[PDB]
């Protein structure tokens, strides 16, 4: 008995799709400050890759997206249950990968970071399903964990196995990672209306729903999206019109600029500390 | 501030349900041969309970079961996505518990038997999706990992923390765990049959399909179940009648008796030396 | 490549319990027509196969999940396989018809099959479009659709009949039509007194004709047409609407009138023979 | 009642649609060798037309095809029940036409050939519904019976009708008809692929599933087709790419060439014992 | 040209078993106001037509297959025909009100219809969007929706009343509002102890307000919204959740206070009338 | 609480979509003969606008049309129940506008006209639901009330408000309004065909079904529309071809020419009476 082809199928399929390598680029860009050996960097890149693949496999299912990068999703080639099983086993694979790093504290780092990531994802799922619009503070503290959790996990693990010296700069890099994840989430939200069908809240939408508590048209359109399975294109342009009248797209520009200013200042401070 | 109300909701709901507790009884029975402190036994009981709860939560979404033990399933109270999120987090939660047993080898054991469990469940899911009837050996090898995986996982950790002396009692206990896992699945198939909707293969239904290669009615009802999504009572009666013509029920009785003979022999051999 | 997938549905529907009206009718005719024993069994085989094919097609065309409290053929083998088996059954019945050593039997078979299909086509058109037929139209449709098998069997038995049996052609055919009409009226009475697809019946036509402005009945019938079936309270409402108009007594009167004709025809045939 | 109008409705609608006259071409082609009178030729052509119309009318129902030759199918204008009824009556009509050929053996030929046609159809339906992949030999036999059945029936009736003399060239023409029907089916399978929706097995698909008994992606896509009752375009492109990766499109062009060589040799042989 | 297809849905719901709360209320008020039988019958017809139109619209807007154990109007005539008939019923009532020989009755009718529709609009918004109203909001909604007809009839009866009974306006209006609140709370209690369209109620509002972290109840309410209603095991779970927070006792308390107010108002009116 | 947010939500939305002002132009047209003060004309225009908005709100629901003038429909933003409630209350709104005209005979004209409007709508709905083809006369009477009711109502109110000297016209103007409504309905029927997805009976379709009792294809396509829910485009071309072969379009432009001739004669007579 040497067959493990119905368990590794979805993982290989999702790993065969094209990607931008943002996490690999982040690992490489953090390696200048923390001079690490090559094989450790390859191990960290592998861990990040498989964790991202598992997250994508789960999110495809939980968002009912027939297409991923123009190509078919994993659950339309293998089924929902097999994809769920493979995603569950990917956690054990990342477990063996982290075990191979020869560091007892990477254990606790991995476990705590996964706990935070799951908390964030649970809050996002509750808000999406129950149709409850969160506040700006709640939404922004959600995306510090759901999206910035991977960056914080990789940063802490990278700092742990770095050669001594670079130990007091963990907090600076953790703050940088949180700001970076916030920037990615807000950028995604922006380049999705000026470019969801499953009633996903966004940064532009919260401002519109808060500054206008009496706007019944937007709320009714969102309710139709909820109890319809999605919106048609003419119903979609109405949401864009409402957001553009409420001035939420510029409110997103303000946040984008503030986050980039914070990123630039953090990077400048980190370069000043090191060198 | 920090409540974790939407993460632990499904876990608490499924943990607040009635249960038979076969895993806890197995642990307590093993504790006689391998003398252990209460603290370690309770830790292992918690680990087994959490793993069983996660497995139960996952196999209701994958089987489309509206009810469990007469009560509504977890995904009908919280949602499919939230239940999946909690089930995956429970794996990490147990991961933090195997680490508190103070043994590096326990994590290896965990990481190997979880792999075996996932392989078995993947094969079961593939046979359910694509209606491919496995051989009897294939089915028995699947259920030696899908169902006996928990028992083996608990057994190999208990001998690792067992105080010195008893160390050669490893192969016999593993064989006992595998035979118990096989018996507990043949028994469930027999009880479910003699007392379909998801079109899941069973031990009698493989013998029926193998001994009768030209039974078109059975193969057609099995496909109507798959396509329509479920079988009405008259169709279930037709399947049950087709299964008595091939003598599949007696074939299940014989396998149950043969398995129980192995269990008795294993117990007598283990109690002979210790 | 055998016929496991071709004779599956036919063998399944043959295995199911049945009543045996056709075989009893053949045996009853054999008293007058004194056929040899082998030919009687051949005709019973033909009648059984034709009836089984008709039931197989009607189950699909009426969306009936059950037959005699047992799963229907197309819920075990599928719609396409059942249609293919029903077509092969028609192909097979004639190979038996050609074994009766009579060229005229083929002509009889072909003409009565044409009549069968015409009647069934009118039934299907009335059901799909929701158009209520008149009394004469419905009576002719049930005279061809249900009385056609009896006619076919009667004419073949008279052709095979040993010599004589010259004038026993119009009387026996009229008896066949009357029996086929009576069976349909009796089934229509039974299915209602003690379906979901809004199938027109003798009680329903009288109600829809005698009451030109009964909006409630037509609305319930259209609800059955659209939703796909009548729940229990709507069925009770329809039955109350039928009791109000007196359709049940009309059906009883029609049954009695038909049985009078059956009795008179039997007495006449007994008188000559 | 005497109006036979709800019975011939579908039969005339399917006849009004455009066609290609392959069966008429076959009859003209064999008439050079068998030289039988003109009215018999018209009778045989009408029999072939009616049988083909009935087969198409039933196929369109059994394959859930909303369109036929661009125009709507028969069951979308008259309903499934009426279409089935008309297709059932068309057999009896063809049967009335056969008896006018004035030959008792013609009825025997017709009754024996329709049995093979129905056996082939039954195997096709069983393989389609149950999702069971046939072997190459079984598929070739099925398409030899299902598709070559009409050609075999016509060519066996033609020799019986044709003026005595020529009687020994019956087996040769039957082999020619079987090869021609197999060629037609393989050509249709290749064209539909290069230029499956209702889970139909083809010649390239069997080769793909047999050469690689580990490709879980192809099997999963085939399953998804069954579950959803059809395939989307990105999903179909994946199947086409998988087939082109296994060399099935060339394994089909080899079979087509072999069949054409067999057809040419059969025609040459049949032209050497006539003239 | 010949009516029908318009009055048919109206006649179907008119010829159905009823209770007659509105008619009894009119007869009870006539003791204090004393109106000729002609006017009383006119008001009774107006009330019957208004109640029937409200029921026809509510059955459509709640997807109720049955009413009083008999099929609903829209299940015999279709949604569109029922809507058209209910619309024409308002014009018909507008014709009856014009026959009371008073221009002020028309103003009363037009100013109570607006309140009725405002309350119904808030109910529809809360039902569709899943928003949970506050106790004050819910009690203000049912004071206009269910207490609208009682107030409308009351204010017409005191305008036609002979010997212009001075005052007897505010007291009777308050009596109508408290009766309308009592009837809705009573119906809410009866439906629970003795939803499928996800309608809110006093016990459910109390349960959702007292326990802001009960994720199970909110999840079940969301499941009701998604899959078009609940099932018996899930309704039992909701009932068990409501008996833990003391919602039923809260409903008894509200019912008792409402009945005390009714008794006090009635005795106050009887003291001055005699 | 002030309220009036979920009541005047669909009414304001339907009043914001672009319109053509046919009924406002009609009101201005008759104001030349009936010299009325400006504010009385504005009141009548408000009444007509709100009545038309309520009718459109109701009609969109009974036709399951997701789009109105390209923009999303009212029941796709507020739901069916809320739109029904607002349309119900719009009648009570037109009530006070009519009462503000200061004329006891205008509350009477209103009720009788709305009764005929509802009778016509009821017949339209019954024919649409229970698959019943009306005759030519029944269809013409139904469209004289369903469509010409608003014109008659506005005309009678305008005559009542106008000075007593110009009150002998009425009849003339009422006949003009009936012919105008018939022309509008026939124009819409012609334009929806030249340019049954809800199985609606039009003027050409009644002729097509009446002049051809034995045409089974048209009735089958209509029943397919009834059952499935709508007609695909290849099925629409079949209906169009059947109508063209039946010569039903020329019947329609003959009807339009006759109606325009009647309108011209009526206007000429009305100008001859006045002046």
């Amino acid at each position: 008995i040497l067959g493990d082809e119905h368990l590794l199928g979805p993982a290989e399929y999702i790993s065969s799709l094209p990607s931008k390598g943002v996490r690999e680029a982040f690992i490489d860009g953090l390696n200048v400050w923390l001079v690490l050996p090559d094989h450790r960097v390859n191990q960290l890149k592998s861990i990040a890759q498989t964790l991202h693949n598992a997250s994508l496999m789960l999110d495809d299912i939980e968002d009912h997206s027939p297409l991923r990068r123009g190509r078919p999703s994993t659950h339309m080639i293998f089924g929902t249950e097999q994809t769920i099983n493979s995603a569950n086993f990917l956690l054990i694979d990342v477990m063996e990968k982290v075990r191979q790093l020869d560091d007892p504290r990477c254990m606790d780092i991995y476990l705590e970071e996964m706990r935070n990531l799951f908390i964030g994802q649970s809050f996002d799922l509750y808000w999406t399903r129950n149709g409850e619009c969160p506040s700006e503070e709640q939404y922004l503290d959600m995306i510090r964990q759901k999206t910035g959790g991977l960056f914080r996990l990789l940063t802490r693990m990278m700092v742990q196995i770095a050669p001594v010296q670079q130990k007091g700069l963990e907090t600076q890099l953790a703050s940088l990672s949180d700001v970076l994840g916030e920037f990615f989430q807000v950028r995604d939200d922006y380049k999705n209306l000026t470019e969801l069908d499953e009633c996903k809240f966004s940064y532009p939408l919260i401002h519109a729903l808060t500054s206008q508590p009496k706007n019944v048209q937007l709320r009714g359109i969102l309710q139709q999206s909820r109890s319809a399975g999605g919106l048609d294109v003419p119903l979609k342009e109405t949401v864009l019109s409402h957001l553009r009248q409420a001035g939420s797209i510029e409110y997103t520009e303000a946040k984008m600029g503030e986050l980039m200013e914070k990123i630039t200042d953090s990077v400048v401070s980190l370069e000043g500390e090191t060198g």
